[PDB]
């Protein structure tokens, strides 16, 4: 398909899920598999989108925008890879790396949803 054309619009599930491909190409040529805390990528992305912010609205929309595509992510999707349960949940600190638990990685190869 050339393209589905989401009928709603979403150039901002496309501006985040870029974020997900950049992230995870370039962590995986430079170290692994993007892998460790997910609200890092969050946490970063809107340091970076901070600049392209015209108003406030923007801001709230990339946030809930992000938030909705993570948590498609780790319960539709499935794209989502996590080893113990340690470090996946974060509910707990210490989270050990011996324990060769990668936290939250993500498949290269994401979806949508139509």
């Amino acid at each position: 398909a050339p393209k589905a054309s989401l009928r709603l619009g979403f150039s901002e599930y496309s501006r985040i899920s870029n974020l997900i491909v950049l992230h995870l190409r370039k962590v995986e040529e430079e170290e692994d598999e993007s892998a460790l805390k997910r609200s890092e990528l969050v946490n970063w992305y809107l340091k970076e989108i901070e600049s392209e912010i015209d108003s406030e609205e923007e801001l709230i929309n990339k946030k809930r925008i992000i938030e909705k595509v993570i948590h498609r992510l780790t319960h539709y999707d499935h794209v989502l890879i996590e080893l113990t349960q340690a470090g996946l949940k974060g509910s707990t600190e210490g989270s050990e790396s011996y324990e060769e638990d990668p936290y939250l990685v993500v498949n290269p190869n994401y979806l949508l949803e139509d």
